[PDB]
């Protein structure tokens, strides 16, 4: 068999968010729950030009003026680089992948393609050769009409106008919708587009995707085409595996507009929040539980509520990234790659400026050694240590959230103030990295040694005086 | 680390009383269950000119006209002195702290200032140089501008016609409401204000707050201005430590106007009651434990639903205090400082006269020492006892509130009856105050000796013979 990911994405608008800025974010899980990531730039001479992936073998030729890019390759290179996500020199961001679902209908017609292109490849085939996230969707498009795919998947991409999602069909086929700018999307690990208008100019897909439809009686509804009932799946392992994840992130950003069914299969794609969203709000909801349902595992439910659902915030989250572009700051400081490891309730994710040449030692370095002096094994073991207790460990916990969130932004904002007139933009904004990743370091440290601290106290193995 | 308070206030303004004065209220709460209190007056030759804080080494030189004040504080100085509330000799009464929220998109422009103003500080640097509520508002504005805080805190102020509740904001901003004269509040340890109109005779604020909400992107509101959906916080922890204690205080004022749900996150800031507030009322609900709910640790809830939310009589109760300034009684006996230590399910708020030089002697004597003579050991011990059975002993505990606030109310009646043509006002009313606190300790005395007497023929520690 071949690995595969999983994963949750969030998107958000540029007129959704507090900022103006757009988002799109992903927590990237795997099937272990370790496997150490990397924090790399990769510059146009560090990019191949005659590309083979190592899952699949497909050989792509690639264009000779990539640009320059941040990405997350894993550090273990066993199925390959695994970029996962970043953000280019023209400040185009994507994220690959969202795996998605498919149905025995349209694989019947289109099947997987073996040496086709997978998630392994995608950020690396199309980041550094796009200047608009349009053209992101249009690149990938194009390739996986030519080279094919061996398994579904969403992707996101965004400038600092628009944020499109594109769902792979098949082996061949492709759909892409320009989330509105006021409105967010939440999705799991199933087929998530709806209703579609090949009328818009909003949407983009492969030039005989109707015709498939409609020449192949693959559309079950009645009136109109919606994407994942055509192509997609509702079924039951959908209601406890996918569905609670769309269903918690809408009740929290939509609450009055969401019902009170977690295995609901027709929750909307798009939405519309109460209020604008924050990079803050985004985190919350991609280290969820269910928190204050019978369905968080670290709750007060029945054992067989507690693990129905699979939480959104798991020990398997390999890194999580919510990539930004500000608007109304200037162009060489728009990108922010926001950027955390392990398992989601004990990090926290720092604003990394995507406009670097290179990265900082603690989140570049991790290999197959463990070492506690990067912040990949740091993460994942102040996470597990939380897990052993969470209602021990939740108070630390979220002092440390408060308090390292409060240090990055102080950080941002003094290096955004000062950054006119810089003469090696570059090398600013490294060293800005520099420091907010060795506050990260710092703050991760010492939250895992106060549980440590308290912890030990509190062992199962003790006996006491009580004097 | 620096050791923080804890909190619950109640606020009734002057047309929401039952008999025509304000109320400002708090449970002072500390991190251990016992923290010794006394009732001191500090006479204008006792209060610093240059004053130095324990914890932040914070130096303020005061004016050379400090007015006599009450106040409450620690017997221990380890932390410095938390005088916690008082009133002056103009009636002006003032409680700091409750301890509310922030966040980093706030904290991240406007840090907290380490070397600033803290909760141990605040009535000794704002009370005695004030003759006004408002002028308090005013004072410690001025104080967070001048020297900054490292705290999030809530501050109540009141006088014969006004009640106030300022909040910090970061290091340097704050803003306060002005509560309507037929309203209340109920406060945690959340940031409150709500809904802010600028323009308000109600408000005052920063000078900046509306710029630096407006430039800074910190609105997540599509309309209007609320302070604490911009500055404060609306959290996992808050659902279960904060919010149902106001949704408790508000079910028990406003039932009729209050759901079912202790989570809520918008509850209301200001609330009107379907009546008129008495100052019995206020002490019930200052020490309340979610009485006739799940959510009773003395009740017959699950283990879990029984520890979820934090009550606001608790262990840690170090003084609860309700100051008073009263109406149509001539102004030399309009402040009262109503006063009682440990944790509020045992004991009784005593309506001290504020306008005297000295305090009596079972108030104000407290040192590290157990001394059951002393009403801060002997509260404690009391509800200590009284927590190891509570339904067993509740009985007593009712009887003697009514039998206690019974004597107090006829102490104060006559005092206030024969105050005119008094020679000696501040020695007249030393006298009232030392049969308050005689009757007091009397009372609170013979309730732990009959919770022993009855306790001890229950204990399991016996075999009886049935004859
Ligand atoms: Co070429
Ligand atoms: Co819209």
């Amino acid at each position: 068999k071949r690995i595969k990911g999983s994963a949750t994405s969030i998107l958000v608008g540029k007129k959704a968010s507090i900022d103006g800025s757009t988002l799109i974010s992903r927590n990237d899980d795997g099937h272990e729950a370790l496997d150490p990531q990397r924090f790399v730039v990769v510059n146009p001479e560090d990019q191949p030009r005659d590309y083979t992936s190592v899952i699949s073998k497909v050989n792509v030729k690639l264009p000779d003026d990539p640009q320059r890019y941040t990405s997350i390759p894993n550090s273990i290179l066993t199925n390959g680089i695994w970029p996962a996500a970043g953000i280019n020199s023209s400040n185009v961001a994507m994220s690959a992948t969202e795996t998605i679902t498919t149905n025995s209908r349209v694989q019947g017609l289109d099947p997987f393609v073996e040496n086709g292109l997978g998630e392994e490849d995608l950020v690396t085939v199309v980041l550094p050769y796009v200047k608009s996230a349009r053209e992101g969707v249009k690149r990938l498009g194009s390739l996986l009409e030519e080279y094919g795919t061996y398994e579904p998947n969403g992707i996101s991409f965004a400038d600092n106008e628009e944020v499109w999602w594109l769902e792979t069909i098949g082996g061949h086929h492709w759909a892409a919708v320009r989330i509105p700018d006021d409105a967010y999307v939440v999705a799991p690990n199933r087929m998530n587009i709806d209703q579609f208008d090949f009328d818009s100019d909003d949407t983009l897909c492969s030039s005989d995707l109707k015709d498939l439809i409609d020449n192949n009686n693959l559309n079950p509804d009645f009136e109109n085409y919606n994407l994942r009932h055509i192509f997609g799946s509702a079924s039951i392992k959908d209601t406890v595996y996918n569905n609670p994840r769309t269903w918690y992130g809408q009740k929290f950003f939509s609450p009055d507009d969401t019902a009170d069914d977690p295995m609901e299969q027709d929750l909307p794609f798009i939405c519309h929040a109460n209020r604008k969203i924050s990079v803050e709000d985004v985190k919350f909801v991609l280290s969820s539980h269910f928190e204050n349902t019978k369905y968080d595992v670290y709750g007060s439910g029945s054992q067989s509520d507690k693990t129905l659902f699979r939480p959104i915030g798991i020990n398997r989250n390999h890194n999580v990234h919510i990539l930004q572009i500000r608007n109304n700051v200037p162009t060489e400081i728009a990108g922010i790659h926001w950027l955390a490891y392990g398992a989601n309730t004990f990090n926290t994710v720092v604003p990394f400026y995507a406009n670097v040449n290179d990265t900082p030692v603690q989140y570049k370095n991790a290999t197959g050694k463990f070492d506690l002096n990067n912040m990949y094994w740091l993460s994942c073991t102040t996470a597990l240590l939380g897990d052993t207790d969470y209602d021990f460990y939740v108070d630390m916990r979220n002092d440390y959230e408060l308090d390292a969130m409060s240090a990055y932004r102080k950080i941002q904002n003094d290096t955004d103030a000062d950054i006119s007139g810089q003469k090696d933009i570059e090398k600013y904004l490294e060293n800005a990295n520099k420091k907010l990743a060795d506050v990260a370091f710092e703050k991760q440290n010492k939250l895992l040694g106060d549980m440590v601290t308290t912890g030990s106290n509190n062992m199962k193995l003790r006996y006491n005086l009580n004097d």
